[PDB]
């Protein structure tokens, strides 16, 4: 991030430290936890709404010392009242803006918001898993504030997890008890915690909705395949991403290993050795030097993150994948639940300041080797087949003579989204109760309204609806701003946080409250159908054919030959 959108940023972080002071009340309130009273407090919003807010309740004991890299265990419990009008810190992590380390090992806390404790029917629950590559985010209200949701008549809830190797770290010797996936195993915890405690802020526990984008949706969908989780909400909404996606997996067992040696370690590739080394190690060390751990040809072969989630090689009582998400669609409790999927109209607009940066990645699409599926593939990129399998995907998105920025962002909108989301749409038809699937486009594009990631990504001024862009309609974040409620950005949280609302309570996201919706018919994806049907999202509402389409045949042509993998 440039300097000038550093300053701006650390002008906005103290604008919000005065805004939040004014929106605090004096309405502090005491709700009652299994493990002890918590004090939380009314806040405003800049609509001149109203919430109960309780910050920084805790789910799990701080996993430091023996506890790190360990499965989380349950917190001790207090007699008194713990103050929650404050936040928590969160994961230890690189602060994207700021690049500097930053956070906690001291981060597996949740917090709980409703606009009325004591409502007389049992409310909807909604659960926000952040997202961020499992190695960036929070809950904190400066990126995720409640402000619109608590519109509605339903308690938020927003969770932290581990995040990094210190979530991710997978060491395969059983004698060590590193399987991998604590981050996801805090998720399973604070999962627990809600069901059997939300009933205390007036949320009905018998109807829970789990939603999350990008990492976050990758997680709702774990949620929704691991048994341990079986029964324990009602609803999913996966928003740009899902398990099958390959920046959500990886088999990153040998990468504890790497890191020890980039932070100084000597010795052998010996698990044991390696855990002791990273057990002594300062986090914002390891965490520094997470970036440098993939190697080249990793980079090159699409793997995004050198820790994360993992098939875990052997199981235990807490164990959350064992086996590959594909398999584990096969037999998933949540494929019985009501689902709702979704993705923007240009995700791979993202990588925009990525191709300045780099433009020799555009020479990637004379070939597309690289963006084969990788069970299909070669290492080294360079067989055959692979080659036939890259020139369907170059059919697919190269449109003249010479490949394009356009066509790469195109391309990864595919690759790591849209063709992930075909995969996973087919192989759950095959293997459910018959519960509904519905899905939307989000196509509303503003410069007007915007989110953190925007700058993250250098990409102001860009026009189009980039991955994440949707995150501004669902929450308050620093960089918002009061909007008339004749606007179309006004009007798009209405419909957002509507439609969402609307999903949770009944499993069908449709209502004619919602405006825009009178000539919506929007009906789930079956499994005869040919054609994807989803709500596209602009300044109208309309249920259109998905453009996508086209290219996801074409995708799914690559496994002819290897129907099974597909």
């Amino acid at each position: 991030v440039s300097l000038m959108e550093k300053l701006k940023w650390k002008i906005k972080c103290i604008e919000n430290k005065f805004l939040n002071y004014r929106l605090t009340t004096n309405e502090t309130v005491v709700a009652e936890t299994e493990y002890g009273k918590v004090k939380g407090v009314k806040r405003l919003t800049v609509y001149d709404d109203s919430y109960y807010s309780f910050e920084g309740i805790p789910y799990a004991q701080p996993p430091v010392g023996e506890l790190r890299f360990k499965a989380p265990q349950r917190p001790t419990p207090w007699a008194g009242v713990r103050d929650c009008c404050n936040h928590k810190d969160k994961s230890v992590q690189v602060d994207f803006i700021t690049g500097k380390v930053c956070g906690s090992e001291d981060c597996l806390y949740l917090s709980v918001y409703t606009n009325n404790l004591n409502p007389e029917t049992k409310r909807p629950v909604l659960v926000y898993i952040h997202g961020g590559g499992f190695i960036i985010g929070e809950n904190h209200r400066d990126m995720y504030g409640p402000d619109y949701f608590i519109k509605k008549d339903v308690v938020l809830i927003n969770i932290q997890y581990r995040l990094g190797a210190l979530g991710f770290l997978s060491l395969n010797s059983e004698d060590l008890n590193v399987p991998g996936n604590a981050g996801l195993k805090d998720q399973v915890m604070a999962l627990r915690w809600i069901k059997n405690n939300c009933a205390n802020f007036g949320g009905n526990p018998d109807n829970i909705t789990v939603f999350g984008e990008s990492a976050g949706a990758a997680s709702t969908h774990y949620m929704m395949l691991t048994e341990q989780t079986r029964g324990l909400f009602h609803r999913g909404i996966l928003m740009s991403g899902n398990a099958i996606c390959p920046w959500a997996n990886t088999q990153c067992q040998h990468r504890a290993f790497t890191l020890a040696k980039l932070a100084g370690y000597k010795g052998e590739d010996n698990d044991k050795d390696v855990l002791e080394f990273l057990m002594k190690a300062k986090p914002q060390d390891l965490i520094k030097l997470e970036e440098k751990v993939l190697t080249l040809e990793e980079r090159t072969n699409k793997v995004m993150f050198p820790f994360g989630p993992t098939v875990e090689p052997y199981q235990t009582a807490d164990c959350v994948l064992p086996k590959h998400p594909r398999e584990m669609v096969k037999t998933a409790w949540g494929n019985s639940i009501p689902t709702m999927m979704g993705n923007t109209s240009y995700e791979g607009l993202f990588f925009t300041s990525i191709l300045k940066q780099m433009p020799l990645l555009v020479k990637e699409l004379e070939t597309c080797v690289n963006f084969v599926p990788s069970e299909l593939a070669d290492a080294e990129r360079t067989a055959p087949e692979t080659l036939e399998m890259g020139a369907k995907i170059k059919k697919a998105h190269v449109t003249g003579e010479t490949p394009t920025a356009d066509n790469f962002m195109d391309l990864c909108s595919h690759f790591y989204f849209w063709f992930p989301m075909h995969r996973l749409l087919q192989l759950r038809f095959n293997h459910t109760s018959g519960t509904p699937v519905y899905l939307y486009r989000f196509d509303f594009d503003s410069e007007d309204l915007i989110n953190p990631y925007r700058i993250m990504r250098s990409g102001r001024g860009v026009k189009g609806v980039s991955h994440t862009d949707e995150l501004t309609y669902f929450f308050w974040n620093q960089l918002a701003k009061r909007m008339p409620k004749e606007s179309r950005e006004y009007k798009t949280i209405e419909r957002m946080t509507g439609i969402w609302t609307q999903f949770a309570t009944t499993g069908n996201p449709y209502s004619n409250e919602i405006e825009g919706m009178e000539n919506v018919s929007w009906d789930p994806i079956e499994k005869s159908d040919e054609v994807y049907k989803c709500l596209n999202i602009s300044d109208e509402l309309k249920m259109i054919d998905v453009p996508e389409m086209g290219k996801i045949k074409q995708w799914e042509s690559m496994f002819e030959k290897h129907r099974d993998l597909f």
